[PDB]
């Protein structure tokens, strides 16, 4: 290919900066052209499309959200859409594109790709959920901004013996919850890829408490309900004093990690990879700590689970 | 003296542990033995006291919170109740006790003088609302939790080109959010020491839209309602994409930045001093750059400020 | 005035965009176009001007170092270049000039009011040696990048029992020695403003030593030697296992803290107020929790000097 | 087995605590109670023992270094040294014994078996130079720490248009300045797994200083020289004035990321498993997110390597 594109949809998450510079440094370095796609697929169909020089990707890998910046568009959720959009493609030369994104930049990625048009997804998301790779660009920075704010809402949990609940995020996912909880030595973690009885959870409260520490906390993720739910039935259950935090947005944005920096070039870079090697419709991610790349399609069959043994651990871990 | 105490009451903050130390340290260098009341007042009725060794308060330094303990008592705030305080002092030897909290402790404070126990305050609060003292330990840690989130949520506020209304603490005060705001460049802070004006910033907030800037970040001190409703507010509005964040207890933990390592150790320091100085009703803060001693009395008749010209400053700059 | 400049010299310091988005979204506010001099004074005489938006400005009130570059140049020293520079000056129909940056500009801060042109200068430096202000532009934040490093340290420091000895920057001035080991619980602290006698510094370690500590934190201002000589006479008389830990520039860069962004903020605007109520060869800075400003002249007759009081203070709290 | 021990040996890391906590934890919840053995080896050898009490390993999964303390000892090396502590835990009713550290505790870790005794081993170092794991405890949060420097010196660097140089540890592995320098973005990493021509190098920076890149950052593995002599050597040969900077030992404080909080946990419970599943003589270790356990012998006959691909990637993505 001559000339390829590279565009974010779905929620940003730190690191998809990097896995933008590695995408068109590693394009320029095999004499690539790089086009930016302005506001995910919104501006494809838009036709928002300047010339990405290396001039532009330097000095950013240390960037939160996405310099191409990420819309929503429900026109590019139909044929006479996609359509719209593959023009805007050849209308500037383009002969691939780079998508890096939620799951349902993948949907995108397949349907483009279905019209015959080269398309690699590049996981960016901090609910790490996005099938055929264990992580996400995005996830060790989100995880990183939770476990760091448990670890200041421990040291006010304890100074006036309160049980606490932080809310996370991951949607339907319960990762930057189990992960992260794991991480903050979380009294108790809930998370949909497992049930919990409400009432033994609050045995526990009442067993752990009697053990001397009258500090707990609660980690749940947004995916089984709301911290503020939770809270009020702990504190009437029990009647230890309470409060909730919502952590928020701040789960998306800040500097990446080393970890996600590394990912998102790698990852934006072994894409830019397949399509000159004239693979397309492909997802590139990261298994047992090696460069896998699927079919958009058999990759999106799977599911998406956790690690059992590590809500288990984090159960034996905390008596 | 011979002995003196130490205690926190009033919410925990980022410093305090640093004046404890400061307070048990600059005691010891004068053969003075100081004592923990832990758990605020509570103990100080309770009499769960206990002796601070300069191996106790060392490499504390650092730590958010404090070691001491900190929770409510209504049996303080009366008298029959109090009087169980100054036994539980006098029957440990204490003379004089050294207070670190907010604008609630100092009663404890200038009661337990009128009652023949020296007792000095310590301002302990991440509101920076204490009378007698333009900053308080704990707001320049908490004043930099808040702007640590502002910069990662205007990440994901300007990939997404949102607008954004932050949850700030710090009570009746708008320091918390003026100076954050301020620090976090934010298009419009709103607190309880200025009339603000829906009309007026839905007005701005959509000029700045039009004409260049497609996102914003709103600071709203928690003392003048809730974002949330700011937020669906902005959002019916202006049809504005939106969304809230309501940071809350995370400003209370962390580990304290420099500049409260620093003041918690010249209050704390400069507080023992006047327990030693004699005069023990007072409050220490420190005042135009240096440190002064008020009467808890005619101190805390005083009522906390903001400075209008730095408000105004807001204005201006963000537009 | 209705079109001043606005140019950085000397070493950047984390804050000198808060000031620069500070001086032009002020200058805006009062129709009076801002344009930017890169490269310091140096290029002031190259003619390297162009004009700043207000866009320009935006979103790098969190970000170090200067957009607008520094650079050396002795050339400005001598009037043949000041010649060259103020023809660039009107060349381009620049009235008036704010000079951010170290006492090295002031200079040619006040040798421009000379030639007949504004020149307001704002203190923006880690060390904190321009006199006229108790706190100058990245101070904070560097005084924080340091403690963030003696947390990290004293770790490694304590689970090997090993004395240390870190080496802060500041130039001839103590400032970041002094409120670094202060907050970062240092044992010793060796500034330029106060004498030491290397043998009471052993007699101490080795005191401690024998004590509960087995481990030391030596605190060195650059200015007064180097850390890693300490280190070597240090491990020589006490035969005390020794590491020596030199912090670059990594205390030169960082993202300014909540005050310093503020800061940067009031006196990067007070810098225009300035320039348009007629006023020059001033300069503005921080004494006393107030807004001052004085003469280019009589402020370098002053003389910068540390707080002994807090010094006196680092000693006792240390024992 | 009824009773076990842990000790950290070698240079500490941090997430030794968290790898602590679980060994404690993850014993007590099996009934088996575990004895803390202070100061490594030489702890061992001197007999410094004490029960761990499960509100020890209480409130330290968030600190770096290791509640333990380390050291080296030779007597260990000896056999009048192996048979001086098979003797002091066989007198304090230790059965098994868990070791965190480099591959130096290692060692002992597998003498102790020979004579009778079941370790397990526990990769704890930020040099992640150990054996029979893709990741050691301590790698990661070195890996921030390097990329948060890399990232405030890339401000005052750029402010300059100063190249540079940073010196990272790592002994005599590559992994640091490798990770550390792909995800700062170093325009050139110099490590001990691969060879480099000083020239060609030279020869890229004298091409950037012209193409805009008037600014860059190398990475050198301490392993593979000092960098103040590539920074001299490098301002000799170019002109371009260059600084060096040596983070020294924050590469081993502060405390741990998520991932390696994550990490500990799971690796030191998993070798409280072993211990009690009847195992011994093996180290635990993560290869291909994998829990994977093997032969402390069979894993130090093993060598060291990093991924080619990696570096061959630092250098495309760099230009
Ligand atoms: O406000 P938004 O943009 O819809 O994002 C909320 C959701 O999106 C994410 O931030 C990313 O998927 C999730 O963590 C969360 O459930
Ligand atoms: O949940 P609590 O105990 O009311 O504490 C939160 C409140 O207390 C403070 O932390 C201190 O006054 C405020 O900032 C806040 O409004
Ligand atoms: O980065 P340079 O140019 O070598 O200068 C180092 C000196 O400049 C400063 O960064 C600022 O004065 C000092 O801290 C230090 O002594
Ligand atoms: O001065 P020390 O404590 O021996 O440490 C230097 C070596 O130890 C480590 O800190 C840990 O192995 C390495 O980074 C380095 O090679």
């Amino acid at each position: 290919m001559k000339r390829i594109g590279v565009l974010t949809s779905g929620g940003d998450s730190p690191g998809m900066n990097a896995a933008i510079r590695s995408v068109v440094r590693k394009a320029i370095y095999h004499g690539v052209e790089v086009y930016g796609v302005y506001h995910g697929y919104a501006g494809l169909i838009a036709g928002n499309i300047k010339k990405l020089e290396v001039g532009d990707v330097g000095d950013i890998i240390h960037r939160g959200g996405t310099i191409l910046y990420t819309a929503r568009c429900p026109e590019f959720k139909t044929e006479e859409g996609q359509k719209k959009g593959i023009e805007q493609l050849k209308k500037h030369g383009i002969e691939g594109l780079v998508v890096i994104g939620g799951d349902g930049s993948y949907q995108g990625a397949k349907k483009l790709t279905e019209h015959g048009f080269p398309c690699v997804g590049v996981p960016g998301t901090i609910d790490n959920d996005i099938p055929g790779t264990d992580f996400t660009i995005g996830f060790d920075t989100a995880l990183n901004t939770v476990i760091d704010a448990i670890d200041k809402i421990r040291d006010t949990a304890t100074s006036h013996e309160r049980t606490w609940v932080i809310e996370v995020m991951g949607r339907h996912a319960g990762d930057i919850a189990l992960y992260s909880g794991l991480a903050g030595g979380a009294e108790t973690i809930l998370i949909p890829e497992a049930d919990y009885d409400m009432n033994d959870v609050i045995a526990r409260l009442k067993r752990g408490h009697e053990r001397g520490k009258k500090h707990s906390i609660i980690i749940v993720a947004e995916g089984v309900g709301s911290g503020v739910d939770f809270g009020r039935q702990i504190q009437e259950a029990t009647g230890f004093e309470t409060r909730v935090t919502v952590l928020g947005h701040v789960q998306r944005g800040g500097s990446p990690t080393a970890f996600d920096r590394v990912l998102a070039s790698r990852l934006g870079a072994r894409a830019v990879e397949l399509l000159l090697e004239g693979k397309g419709g492909r997802c590139v991610g990261i298994q047992n700590n090696q460069l896998v790349d699927h079919d958009i399609a058999e990759a999106l069959a799977n599911k998406h689970t956790i690690d059992q043994r590590m809500y288990a651990l984090s159960k034996e871990l905390s008596i």
